[PDB]
RNA sequence: AGAGAG
């Protein structure tokens, strides 16, 4: 499992991240949780959730190690 | 599981939630209810059933305790 | 489940619900029949099968109890 | 199973049916076949094969018996 | 199963194929192959590994025999 | 598994491909690792999670033996 | 957030 291993890292190493959408936005943020379905963003003040399926690409602030 | 603490929660304590929907629309309320599939929005007055694969992001007014 | 009651109960009280489309498109009428995969909408004397995923969301025009 | 009884309808009674498609095209012909996830068309010459998941809506030209 | 035997066919034949893209999009070529989940196009010499979850339409240039 | 087999081939070749996303947005790199749900693209030294639910088209730069 | 595909 990649995505999982990508994650689990961003997650513990705080890494900043953009999130890019289906339609193009860009968020920024720390993930702070993800399940099967849902990733947890701490984003600009808020804690976002955000469904997988609305989800494009991870862009994150340093490469993770996998 | 973080969806479903999140939605559980913002659900007990009327959270005023904005939904931003996969095609940018946004939406603003509080969740009466969810299921597998569909969250149950309250937006003033007023009931909306919303497909969870219609939805990209919750972004709620203070932050929960997951 | 929530899904399946919300949308017995439009069709039992044969309310007028809007059925916004995940492209942003509006139908309103009358649900009479769902399946796990599609909703059965009369608009205007016409039957149209709408797909469950094709549907954002479904704004009745009363409220309704479940 | 409302889908498949509307569908098979249209199919052996060669209603004219207008597919609407997520993206807002509108396509026209007849059902010559379907199973779980494709809708096979007559349409305009040609036997085009639709993905269910491609599809909105079926205006069907005149209202299926359900 | 009708897209198994469309996608074989036109697969064994050459067919010329116009797949549009849910995003209108639209391509043309030969399918090589195809699994539950993609559609191997040859497109002018060059190889497209297509998502079916992307596409929306198979219109290929005369009619197979199902 | 064509798939499979494609992509296991473009990272093995660490061949440029073009993954064209859902909405036309072009990408380039090339592929360090994919899983079911996420393909691992480096594009310009940097690591990009893409989940294959956003991929239209992988186009490759030499064609793949499958 | 009222529908004809590069």
């Amino acid at each position: 499992n990649i995505q999982d291993q990508f994650l689990n890292q961003i997650r513990k190493e705080n890494t900043y991240v953009t999130v890019f959408l289906l339609n193009g936005f860009q968020l920024r943020g720390q993930v702070k949780g993800f399940d099967n379905f849902t990733v947890l963003l701490e984003s600009e003040g808020k804690q976002q959730l955000i469904y997988k399926h609305a989800i494009s690409t991870f862009a994150p602030q340093k490469n993770v190690q996998l």
